[PDB]
């Protein structure tokens, strides 16, 4: 049977309604469910369930004309009227989309005919295709799944257009993919997927090495990074390592002592050596990352200067802030108050406490004390949530969201990045530049703000850039080469072709 296969993922996949979040997993619901318009690499996008396009004068108005050839895989029809109440049925909810922009500037969405869709918008929103592209919320469910007419509160079977089709799902056991035979698009070479539910990435390593499983696909964490390395050199097996697809850094709280000292920012990111926490913790098998976003990200090439492995200068910047060190003790103190900042993270994540391991002993050596708090996934997110950190580890989101949408949900409250710029004086110009990179026509304008906004961060040392981390997969040779796809959380099974 060389057209099943067998991988692994964490968790199950969850209920598979287009429009939520957790428990969903989003490579899932980017399996079932389709856009209008489709992500490429190259930062455009193609026609999808939408095959053209145009706007009024005046980028408010939007007009789709559709295919009119896509049946739900339960062979009802997709049309503009059941995109449009998709639509209403995300915005029906629209508090839980602020993250979002896009949520914020739909107006109305109205079908003109079975192929004509309207969408008008508040202002003129750069980003529109690209978000529409995302894996959600704005992708389709057939509406006769809906519950009361909504998807806010559940919906019945997750019956999408896309090429895979759920045939089956137990709670902590495994996951069950079919082939859509009647998918508009091309047919999957691949006919099952199955996934297993294997939470810890020691047993998914094992399990790849009985034979258990065919495929592994993930990022940094898919699996003990040693294992990757031996597994790399093993004949018998095949891996792969994409280019670097996202940022791994600290987020360091600028509203609360001493992490609050613009000295205090500056000198941790001259205290971390990159290049030995990667060797050390991640085998070598990831990039150093000097900027919040690489130099390869859309807008993001601006010559930021990085601050280089100096902890010389990392001590000379605490000694002239006032922190310095007691006979004969190794913590600095500044007003009797000793040099100490919280490091919080997921306990049971050895990456996580390996990487914070080098963190506390490159800091000592520089006289701050980082005390180490491990927690469970629930109470790590409520910190981020609510600014209870001093330090936390955080990423970026990789293509398509980065950087606009990445730092359209630094304006959000109840998030980490907003949580850790709540100290900085120009915080309010920050939010304010982001919104109007999202709404300006101008393109000089825009690569003027994002600069502005991008080097205010940097400057005012909010993150501690550590890795530009990879996309990681180990197979079976007899699958092949296995492809990426363009949006970093999306995993393309239907492009494997065994042959
Ligand atoms: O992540 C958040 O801060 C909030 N999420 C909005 C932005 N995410 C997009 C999304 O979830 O679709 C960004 C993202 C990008 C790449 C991979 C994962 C990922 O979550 C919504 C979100 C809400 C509840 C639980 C998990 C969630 O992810
Ligand atoms: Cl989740
Ligand atoms: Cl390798
Ligand atoms: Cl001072
Ligand atoms: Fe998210």
């Amino acid at each position: 049977a060389p057209d099943e296969i067998t991988t692994a993922w964490p968790v199950n996949v969850g209920p598979l309604n287009p429009h939520l979040y957790t428990p969903n997993q989003m490579f899932a619901q980017s399996m079932v469910y389709e856009p209008l318009v489709k992500y490429q690499a190259d930062g455009s996008v193609i026609p999808w369930l939408a095959k053209s396009w145009t706007h009024s004068e005046d980028g408010k108005t939007w007009t789709f004309t559709l295919r009119d050839d896509v049946k739900f895989s339960n062979g009802e029809p997709f049309d503009a009227e059941a995109a449009a109440e998709n639509f209403r049925a995300v915005l029906d909810n629209r508090q839980r989309h602020a993250w979002l922009e896009l949520a914020n500037q739909i107006v109305d969405v109205k079908a003109l005919s079975k192929t004509e869709l309207q969408i008008t918008l508040k202002s003129a929103y750069y980003p529109f295709l690209q978000e529409l592209a995302l894996p959600r919320p704005f992708r389709f469910i057939a509406p006769s799944q809906f519950k009361n007419h909504e998807t806010m509160n559940g919906i019945k079977a997750p019956i999408g257009t896309g090429p895979w089709i759920l045939q089956e799902s137990k709670l902590n056991q495994y996951d069950v993919f079919v082939r859509n035979e009647n998918y508009w698009g091309e047919k999957p070479a691949i006919k099952k997927i199955t996934f297993n539910v294997i939470p810890d990435p020691t047993t998914r390593a094992v399990a790849f090495e009985t034979g258990d499983i065919d495929l592994l696909y993930g990022n940094e964490g898919l699996l003990p990074l040693d294992t990757f390395a031996r597994f790399s050199q093993n004949p018998a097996y095949h891996t792969q390592l994409s280019q670097p697809i996202e940022t791994v850094m600290l987020a360091l709280n600028t509203a609360k002592a001493p992490t609050n000292e613009l000295a205090v920012r500056e000198a941790l990111n001259y205290a971390v050596n990159k290049k030995s926490l990667i060797d050390n913790a991640l085998y070598g098998t990831q990039q150093v990352a000097d900027t919040l976003f690489a130099p390869s990200v859309p807008y993001a090439n601006l010559g930021l200067k990085p601050s280089q492995y100096d902890p010389q200068k990392a001590k000379a910047l605490l000694e002239k802030a006032g922190w310095t060190l007691p006979a004969g003790k190794d913590i600095r103190e500044k007003n009797g108050q000793p040099l100490r900042i919280e490091l919080s993270f997921i306990g049971t994540d050895a990456l996580s406490k390996s990487m914070a391991e080098i963190i506390q002993a490159d800091m000592r050596q520089i006289g701050a004390d980082v005390s180490l708090i491990g927690e469970e996934e629930s109470s790590i997110y409520a910190r981020q949530r609510d600014g209870r950190f001093g330090m936390i580890f955080h990423r970026t989101w990789g293509a398509p969201y980065d950087p606009h949408a990445f730092l359209s949900s630094m304006r959000v409250p109840s998030h980490a990045d907003f949580q850790a710029q709540q100290g900085l004086a120009d915080k309010p110009l920050i939010d304010k530049e982001i919104g109007e990179v999202l709404a300006t026509h101008d393109e000089t304008q825009r690569q003027a703000l994002y600069r502005d906004i991008l080097t205010r961060l940097h400057d005012e040392a909010v993150y501690l850039p550590i890795s530009y981390i990879s996309m990681m997969v180990v197979s079976k040779p007899e699958l092949g080469n296995i492809p990426y796809a363009p949006i970093a959380t999306e995993i393309p099974f239907e492009q494997i072709k065994p042959v």
